[PDB]
């Protein structure tokens, strides 16, 4: 975990700049520092501390760029500082991290929809094209459960799926696993327990307020209690044991609602709202600032 909920960038009229944390701990909202290029469809993630923002796209009145960016946040300097840029932008795009890499999934460039997958090092400054997957996947769900990582859904170019598969690291290969009982399009995807969560989503009709888990032991999706907001292009994250949900798109609005799920009572509770309404944002959890 760490100590807050940070929402980076996102989509409202036009992509955003915004970096703001939530403190589950008090109720309050804290405005960070801007990133550099505004940008929705983005993931973050958190590797050694520190906030990665990845991929996404850049919708604005002067023009529409997809981003292949990756950018860093310190909490201690309260400052982004860019990385070494992915392989081709990636808008709508998912990630992991698995031993301190960051996978970075599918998304689109243009009409592009993305099976490629690459790996960044840290260490190195480096990303690195693994196997790619065997199903284009754009506003795909991506979580990491016991050292695999999982692609959840998503839209292929053609067709929103109910699909999801697995990539095993040390063979360098991805395996479909059971699809999901829901096609979902920009779900929110994350992992609890033993249990891969797949929160809402598009299915090419109507935004979906349910939601799905899939045990790793038993390879079943099981339905929980549906969130209390229908939305797609929502952030997800976990937060000591509890599932949080951020913004996303309703079919009438950019939502401010943060929802928070109890695994143990199996509700979904209102916990907070963004400061604004936002769809496509980045969200990750780690200390608080300076
Ligand atoms: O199925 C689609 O058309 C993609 C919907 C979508 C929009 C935004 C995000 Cl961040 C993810 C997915």
């Amino acid at each position: 975990v760490g100590r807050l909920i940070y929402t980076a960038g996102g989509y409202f009229r036009q992509s955003l700049s915004y970096l703001e944390a939530y403190n589950p701990s008090n109720g309050s909202w804290l405005r960070l520092a801007d990133l550099q290029v505004p940008r929705s469809g983005l993931a973050g993630c958190v590797v050694g501390g520190l906030l990665y923002a990845v991929g996404g796209r850049n919708n604005s009145p002067d023009g529409n760029t997809d981003s292949s960016a990756l950018d860093c946040y310190n909490p201690m300097t309260n400052q982004w500082s860019p990385c070494a840029s992915m392989s081709v932008p990636r808008n709508r795009i998912g990630v992991g991290v698995i031993d301190g890499h960051i996978y970075a999934v599918g998304g689109s460039h243009g009409c592009i929809h993305h099976s490629s997958v690459e790996r960044y090092e840290p260490e190195r400054d480096e990303w690195h094209l693994v196997a790619p997957m065997l199903t284009r996947r754009i506003g795909v769900g991506v979580a990491v459960l016991n050292r695999l990582l999982y692609a959840v859904g998503g839209f292929d170019g053609t067709n929103r799926l109910n699909s999801a598969e697995c990539y095993y690291p040390e063979r360098n290969e991805w395996r479909m696993i059971t699809p999901m009982n829901t096609i979902r399009s920009g779900a929110g995807v994350c992992v609890l327990h033993n249990c891969i969560y797949a929160a809402g989503g598009y299915d090419g009709q109507d935004q979906l307020n349910s939601v799905e888990r899939y045990d790793v032991e038993t390879e079943t999706w099981t339905f929980v209690a549906p969130m209390r907001h229908h939305r797609s292009a929502l952030g997800i994250t976990v937060h000591q044991g509890k599932i949080y949900v951020l913004g996303g798109y309703d079919g009438h609005t950019f939502l401010d609602s943060v929802e928070c799920y109890d695994p143990d009572s199996d509700t979904w509770s209102e916990v907070t709202r963004m400061t604004s309404g936002r769809s496509g944002v980045g969200v990750a959890v780690t200390m608080e600032p300076c």
